[PDB]
């Protein structure tokens, strides 16, 4: 059945329940960002409505093929209507397209759904400021504080830096890039940037980057791969044997592979794996929030409740994040 914890109290909203067929009691579904753990049991023919940010309408009617009719997109940033309860969509620093939801309900009480998000600064100078938010659904992926990971910024900066270096070295060299779904864009399209290359790919993923309406999107990506000197792979192929695959496969105008792995302490001490003229690196690119800046994030907001949506199946996960909120309600003094 749906959890609780998928669940609007107040209105008859949920949030990312597509997975459990009809919800009772269910009027509208919001779908926070075009994530498969997020969006699973949307058919083309899902027949209710659903509530978005334009971009994650785009990859659903175009990816999923649902009808504009049962697709309602809603600007960032911005009071809407829905139901009669009043809703906001903010930006979750997380993929293209994904939000945050503010649900306003008509009682006074005022509830913010993370989605999935990286927690930042910038969200404390936000929509969110205006007011007391009182429940709190928490993308807890990273609760626990082994998980400390640099800043996107200083990650690029060094992709960035390994990539021009390559490059400039080796002008018959090629950058890959490993991926899967949506998302760190900015890690390959920043080295694409500096290297002035498009980026080459399959079909499948520049369909799906056009959803995501980037400036100038057509003059940094292609699907010819020759003419892009920065290419996008699937992460199961990046490794050596399959990145000989690709150097063979494109008849031999690159003779040096510098490839990237954005899964998964200090950066410039990173050091790649090299065998032959293929180097890969392993780069810690989170779209999530780290240990501190969720922490950071919870104690400015100070909520009342909170509902984590993430490491949700069990006792000890559930209980062990119940006592890091203690420990942050405690020290902040509410
Ligand atoms: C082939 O599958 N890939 C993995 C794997 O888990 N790789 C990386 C890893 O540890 N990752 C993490 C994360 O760290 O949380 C994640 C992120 S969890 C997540 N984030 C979302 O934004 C979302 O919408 N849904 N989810 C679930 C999943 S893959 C990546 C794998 C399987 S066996 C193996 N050696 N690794
Ligand atoms: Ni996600």
């Amino acid at each position: 059945t749906c959890p609780f914890y998928k669940k609007i109290p107040g209105t008859g909203f949920t949030v990312d329940a597509f997975q459990y067929g009809v919800v009772e009691g269910c009027t509208a579904y919001f779908l926070t960002h075009f994530h498969s753990d997020h969006y699973a049991g949307l058919s083309k023919h899902f027949t209710f409505p659903v509530y978005c940010s334009e971009i994650t309408g785009n990859l659903l009617k175009n990816k999923l093929h649902v009808q504009e009719q049962y697709i309602h997109p809603l600007p960032l940033d911005t009071e809407c209507i829905v139901n009669g309860v009043k809703v906001v969509l903010l930006d979750a620093n997380h993929c293209p397209g994904a939000v945050m939801i503010l649900f306003y309900l008509p009682n006074g009480t005022v509830i913010l759904h993370t989605g999935d998000f990286r927690a930042d600064p910038s969200m404390e100078r936000s929509l969110l400021a205006d007011q007391k938010v009182h429940m709190l659904y928490l993308d807890t992926t990273y609760c626990s504080p082994e998980y400390t990971f640099p800043s996107q910024q200083e990650v690029i900066r060094f992709a960035i830096n390994t990539a021009f270096e390559a490059v400039t070295l080796n002008p018959h060299a090629l950058v890959v890039c490993g991926t899967y779904s949506i998302g760190k864009e900015k890690v390959f399209l920043a080295i694409a940037d500096v290297l002035g290359s498009k980026v080459g790919m399959s079909q499948e993923k520049y369909k799906t980057l056009q959803c995501l309406n980037i400036p100038e999107i057509n003059s940094l990506i292609t699907t010819d791969m020759c003419s892009s000197l920065v290419h996008l792979l699937p992460m199961m192929q990046i490794n050596f044997k399959g990145l000989q695959s690709h150097l063979k496969k494109c008849g031999g105008k690159y003779n040096q592979i510098l490839a990237f792995r954005p899964t998964g302490t200090r950066i410039a001490d990173v050091i790649p794996q090299t065998k032959g003229n293929i180097s890969i690196y392993g780069i810690p690119y989170s779209e999530h929030s780290s240990y501190l800046e969720m922490k950071r994030f919870v104690q400015w907001l100070k909520p009342q409740k909170i509902i984590p949506t993430v490491n949700v199946g069990t006792w000890k996960s559930r209980s062990t994040m119940e006592k890091y909120f203690r420990e942050w309600k405690l020290e902040a003094g509410y």
